[PDB]
């Protein structure tokens, strides 16, 4: 039962096993017309046969040592998959039809579940060397499952882990269609967007795909704006899409390879170097068997009698045909063909394969060496290794623990799967020969804390096989310190606008969503990147002009002085003696009061300096008048002190019932802030303006009724002269008051009182004082 | 061999089955101690049998028939697969090992999977009736299955069609872990990614899982705000996950319900309406198969002799023993025990399986009713119905074409494939028993363009079983007119914030992503939903201000009119003659120019008005004082004509023109005029002012000699208050900005005219009238 072509030995206890030997079978539509025939396989698989040639090796080599398994010889019995399904199906119908202990597992992942369906029936263990998919971790359905090889969860989050090592953030995935690609990329979907991570597209490939969905990928690939592509898939399978992405000249992409692909002798080729040079692909770690190579190279057609697929791997190294292609004899050498048979530089499968060989043997030595009583069945008893069986040995398999020849415990946890470290490649260009050499540039190590596990050198890698610069896979570019990031609709966060803030807030971060605003008395600077104070504007002693109206202040005190020691000393003189001397002495301090109330507009507005700034001028101008009025031909005292007492009951009254009080103001303009003081009530204000033009126009008229008299050397004409000044400066700073709302409101109140003050000073002194 | 239990009988051609008869196995896992044995089913499926004896009905129908299949008799042989691989492939080695022609498939993926890898083999043809996996499309792999059932692919597009029809964006998805539920959350993930809706958790369940792992998913499914959940799953692998959420007592959640489980008995069950009431479903369309009833109440355990399970269907429906719990005698009713195995509504995978064996018979009739030399294989030529053969019967299967019971055509695709429409069911409570009851409330058409395939009947559905208003799943509320979206870090699109939009800014529709910025005139309101108008502020002929300025200026006007007139009225008196008489014409002339000239600075700004607002009121005045100042007409003219050159020359150099200020306050606009050149005023301000510097030293040293009515004094009075209230204006142009510049101008210019007219011509007017 089974194919011709197969590799048979003979021994007290069989072996099967499962190798690729083929790389798929010819395809063809077979139209029901005609009795269906065997289907061929086509391609030859040089590392299929170096697995086969390992299992071979160590199988003799546990049946030459005496240490392991005494008075006791093992056979096999090994046929070919062609990577296929129906291929492997025949070949495990021979299995279970002498009947074998223990079958070495197949390559693929579909293959192997198809295959262990089978096998789980009569509970005949069975190890894989090559099947990494989470799908077979699962005990419930396959009760006779394990492998030398870890499972695809951690290789699936190391590729994230690369992707947030290097900053990427727009990505594209491309899978396979079967049973090892779909998980692997399921979950390499789950870590990235637990990572926050943004894929583009995501596509599904085969090795019998057809034109039209070959095209469709590619456009998809070609429209993409995405530069990182993850690739979970094998040689087979990937094959046609890059001889597309050959023909086409699709340049300036990132591949991320899977275990399966990132060794491929069909993907590695100069050809393709062009389009897939700088890939970074993950591999396993490599052992050592000693006597490997030369139990390699000492294959034969003809002295190789157990061997079946020799003849057809001489066919296909040599080119020839065994007894047009020509006639070759069997002296030749295998030395001098470029061939995969023996160009490796490390072994990792055939390390696995060696490593599921002596498991077995391991566990039957274990069954074979028990003791009676302290054994694992029943009540302690144990099996018996003339008649062991199938159920007994994996028993003894998910009880076993040794140490290899390198020197590591092996162990089968629950799930019957191993641990392992993972290694990071670098795809170059040989210089030499032009062959693509992989290079190691980093490492995954699983027993570490989680965010531990990658170590990555940054200087040994080249990116598309001559850069040394990190690509960019953004989706946009970042936003700067004066702007924040906006929504594009229809498409994923990591793609964004960015707008700048508005006037009177800042920001200050390079990926900030909002723009801030720092607390008051602060303005945003010109390109909002930072927060200013805000200035104080205000009349003060040390503005310029302040100084320039203090001086003038004090030079009319310093006057009004001078006049009253004049005064003074004169006093018996007819000349002062013609008018009241106490008037004089009193309209001269009612001078200085005048001259001594300007001062107080001047400085930071406190809040009794805005309480008694107005009532300083007002009490002291109607005293003024007051007495003015009075000197012209003691009741004329009590009249004035009636002048003073009507102002004085208006200013208590006003003082307190509505204090006037400072006010920092923000609201004419934004960057800057006054402060200037109201009145608090504006009745009070207008009535002492009201009162004292009164006293002015009464005092007007008075002395313009006698203005043609040349009593007092013409008093009452000087005195209309000044009431006449007084009015027209007074009349002249409406528009002023009632506009301007900045600091020119208080200079032009200084400006006015000291107009006032010393035009009423000046036409009633000078004459007397130029003639004294 | 194969296994005990069976149904078999003995034809011509033997027909294959596989029945799920148990819902799973025991979970006793062996620890090896002692040699493995055979595992035993648990629970017992009434669904299974039902759909077991349509096959056995369909094969006695056939062979009844005389005009099928004359001179020939159908087999059968099937097994019980109790929904598990292992127990279904000891059931397909007896197949392949007294030949089978063809196989009626199973019902789960994977076992089906598992079946087809080892009957495509030998070429035996294999129709399924519930397998709906995409995996089974591939005809490289699978080279004799076909099916009486549409796959997932349009499922999977409705269910995102129905999402986007009751406008969701924030879901959640539970699957199980298999081949039935993978590929279909797959392509649903890819759909509702198409139709920009956000899915929040994603987790696997299964018939064999642990409490940790059912307790980790009810808490993820507890954390999350998402409503609407969509399951793609059966009923077996969603029963624990289901019993642990009615123990926690999760209320209020919307479930999407796959064709597998929308209608499963371990679901829908009293106790778990106030968790899974109100869910909608798909359902496939149902068949008629006449007789079909009848041959299913006919079941006995000892006259069926053919079936070798009716002793169990016997023993589980009347719950006692029978010899070979009390004694079953044989002699009950099964219309008195309410079993899902009679109490039906509709057949669909029962007239799935009907179907196929149709399917399977029709082709034998292909094969037996060939013409030689017209045939379907080589030369022309057809087989033998004496050694008929499995693949010849699937090439004919292939090519098959023929007419259903009801009338429709039967066809296989290219793929092994058909095609049919959907049916959408609620879940209800029924209040005659409390059962739940499967209303229909739409359907799903699929031959119809993308866009018209799905009908709902929103006025049907009932959510959460009592309810009439439909639910809210959006993980954020609408942004509203006059706010602007925000970007939330860490988090899906569908998930914002609403921000305001700045000043100067609107926004009209709702979910804007940014600010609209308003026209160069227009200004946002307060509420920043839409722009108003700009004011506009200038001095204005309908404002009172200029009403009152325009009517002293008339005053004026009619003032110096009335003066001329009685000037001329009294031209032989010698009071007039004793001035110069025609000079006073020029000076009367000027100043009307002069009062007529203060109604350029009211109204609007135009081009024109500004360019001659100056010159004006330059030229009357220097006329005016130029006359006062004295042969005396040459020296006049002289003396005023040079100002016209300074004149003709600025308007020819650089006209001054209307300006528009938007800079001062961003919602007013204030319109004034710009001069240019202020050169050029500056020296029409000097020459005036020089002019009538001269005048006033050349009146004031002579102001005693009353040599007319003391002429000199009222000129000198005159000149003094021009320079005043030319003076009195510079603080209102200094620090009045605005409409009031304007109005200084014309107060003053009406001043100074009134003031020299007053002082020049009055006192003589009131001598002479
Ligand atoms: C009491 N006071 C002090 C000296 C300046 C002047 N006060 C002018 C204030 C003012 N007038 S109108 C207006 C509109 C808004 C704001 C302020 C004003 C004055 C003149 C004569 C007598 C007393 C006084
Ligand atoms: C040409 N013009 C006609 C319009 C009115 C006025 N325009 C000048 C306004 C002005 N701006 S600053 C200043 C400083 C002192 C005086 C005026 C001004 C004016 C006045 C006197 C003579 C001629 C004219
Ligand atoms: C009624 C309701 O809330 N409808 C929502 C809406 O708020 C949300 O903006 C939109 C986004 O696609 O999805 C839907
Ligand atoms: N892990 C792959 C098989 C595989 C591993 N390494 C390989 C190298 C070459 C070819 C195939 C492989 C699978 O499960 O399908
Ligand atoms: N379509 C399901 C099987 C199925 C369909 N309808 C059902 C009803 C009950 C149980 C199972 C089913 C699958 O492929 O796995
Ligand atoms: C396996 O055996 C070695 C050698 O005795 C021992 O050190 C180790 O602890 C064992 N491991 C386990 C997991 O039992
Ligand atoms: C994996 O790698 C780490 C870091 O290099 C190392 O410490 C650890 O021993 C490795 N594991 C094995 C099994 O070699
Ligand atoms: C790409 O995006 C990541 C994640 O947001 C970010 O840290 C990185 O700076 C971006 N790259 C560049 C070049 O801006
Ligand atoms: C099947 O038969 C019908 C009825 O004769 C015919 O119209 C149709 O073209 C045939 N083929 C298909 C694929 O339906
Ligand atoms: C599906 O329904 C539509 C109407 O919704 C009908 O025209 C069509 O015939 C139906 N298809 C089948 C196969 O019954
Ligand atoms: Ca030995
Ligand atoms: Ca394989
Ligand atoms: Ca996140
Ligand atoms: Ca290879
Ligand atoms: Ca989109
Ligand atoms: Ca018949
Ligand atoms: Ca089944
Ligand atoms: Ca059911």
């Amino acid at each position: 039962y089974g194919p011709d072509q197969r590799a048979q030995k003979k021994g007290d206890i069989i072996l099967g096993g499962l190798f690729p030997i083929h790389f798929g079978v010819a395809a063809k539509d077979q139209d029901l017309k005609s009795r269906p025939e065997s289907v061929e396989c086509i391609r030859y698989n040089f590392r299929g046969f170096r697995w086969l040639q390992a299992m071979i090796f160590a199988i003799e080599e546990i049946n030459s040592s005496p240490a392991l398994l005494p008075n006791l010889t093992l056979g096999y019995r090994i046929f070919d998959t062609c990577n296929t399904v129906s291929k492997a199906l025949e070949a495990t119908l021979s299995f279970v039809a002498p009947s074998t202990i223990a079958v070495v597992g197949a390559t693929g992942s579909g293959v192997s579940t198809a295959v262990a369906n089978l096998l789980g029936l009569f509970y005949i263990p069975q190890v894989s060397y090559a099947s990494s998919s989470r799908l077979l971790s699962n005990k419930n359905q396959f009760k006779s499952f394990l492998r030398t090889i870890p499972n695809d969860e951690h290789q699936a989050t190391a590729m994230a882990d690369i992707i947030e090592y290097f900053r990427w953030n727009w990505v594209g995935t491309i899978a396979a269609d079967d049973d090892y690609g779909r998980p692997g990329i399921e979950k390499f979907r789950e870590e990235a967007e637990e990572r926050d991570i943004c894929i583009d597209f995501s596509e599904l490939i085969s090795q019998y795909s057809d034109e039209e969905e070959i095209q469709h990928v590619v456009e998809v690939i070609q429209n993409s704006t995405a530069k990182v592509i993850v690739v979970f898939s094998s040689g087979p399978d990937l094959e046609p899409l890059i001889k597309e992405i050959v023909r086409r000249n699709i340049t300036g992409k990132i591949w991320l390879a899977s275990e399966a692909w990132a060794s491929s002798s069909l993907i590695a080729m100069p050809q393709y170097f062009h389009v897939v040079g700088g890939t970074i692909g993950f591999a396993l770690k490599a052992g050592q068997i000693p006597g490997f190579r030369e139990f390699l190279k000492k294959v034969h057609p003809r002295k190789s009698v157990h061997n079946g697929f020799a003849k057809e791997f001489w066919e296909e190294t040599f080119n020839c045909h065994l007894q047009f292609r020509p006639l070759c004899t069997g002296d030749e050498n295998i030395s001098s063909v470029e061939t995969p048979y023996i160009d490796y530089t490390h072994l990792r499968i055939s390390y696995n394969v060696y490593l599921a060989v002596y498991s077995i043997a391991h566990a039957l030595q274990d069954i074979y060496t028990c003791l009676p009583g302290r054994g694992l069945f029943t009540n302690g008893s144990c099996a018996d290794i003339k008649k062991v069986e199938a159920w007994q040995v994996l028993k003894h398999l998910r009880h076993l623990n040794f140490t290899n020849n390198m020197g590591e415990q092996v162990t089968f946890d629950e799930c019957g799967d191993l641990v392992g470290n993972y290694s990071i490649i670098n795809w170059h260009l040989s210089p030499e020969d032009g062959s693509i050499v992989f290079k190691e540039v980093g490492y995954y190590n699983v027993y570490a804390k989680k965010g531990e596990r990658l170590f990555i050198n940054e200087e040994k890698i080249l990116w598309s096989g001559f850069s040394r610069e990190v690509p960019f896979s953004n989706c946009s570019r970042d936003c700067l310190a004066g702007t924040r990031k906006g929504i594009i609709e229809g498409e994923p966060t990591c793609c964004f606008e960015c707008v700048e803030c508005p006037d009177g807030e800042y920001s200050d971060e390079t990926d900030a969503s909002a723009c801030n605003k720092c607390p008051d008395d602060f303005w945003s600077n010109e390109n909002h990147t930072s927060c200013i104070a805000k200035e104080i504007e205000f009349l003060s002693w040390t503005e310029p002009f302040g100084i320039a109206l203090t001086l003038f202040a004090v030079l009319g005190i310093f006057l009004t002085a001078f006049v009253l020691g004049v005064f003074i000393k004169f006093r018996n003189t007819p000349i002062v003696k013609a008018t009241n001397r106490e008037l004089s002495y009193l309209l001269l301090f009612s001078l200085l009061c005048c001259f001594s109330s300007s001062l107080f507009f001047i400085g930071e507005p406190q809040d009794w300096t805005c309480r008694l700034r107005q009532p300083a001028f007002g009490i002291s101008f109607v005293l003024c008048i007051s007495c003015i009025l009075v000197k012209t031909n003691n009741l004329q005292f009590l009249l004035v002190f009636l002048c003073t007492f009507m102002q004085i009951v208006i200013c208590v009254i006003w003082l307190y019932t509505a204090p006037p009080s400072s006010y920092r103001n923000q609201e004419l303009e934004d960057e800057i802030i006054f402060i200037t003081c109201h009145e608090g009530s504006l009745m009070a204000l207008g009535f002492l303006i009201g009162y004292t033009c009164l006293l002015a126009a009464i005092c007007f008229f008075f002395a313009f009724k006698s203005r043609k008299l040349p009593e007092n050397f013409n008093e009452a004409k000087f005195i209309t002269f000044s009431m006449l000044i007084f009015f027209i400066v007074w009349i002249s700073f409406i528009p002023a008051y009632a506009s301007t709302y900045g600091k020119f409101v208080s200079a032009v109140e200084v400006i006015a009182i000291l107009a006032a003050s010393f035009g009423l000073l000046a036409c009633i002194f000078f004459n007397k004082i130029y003639i004294i």
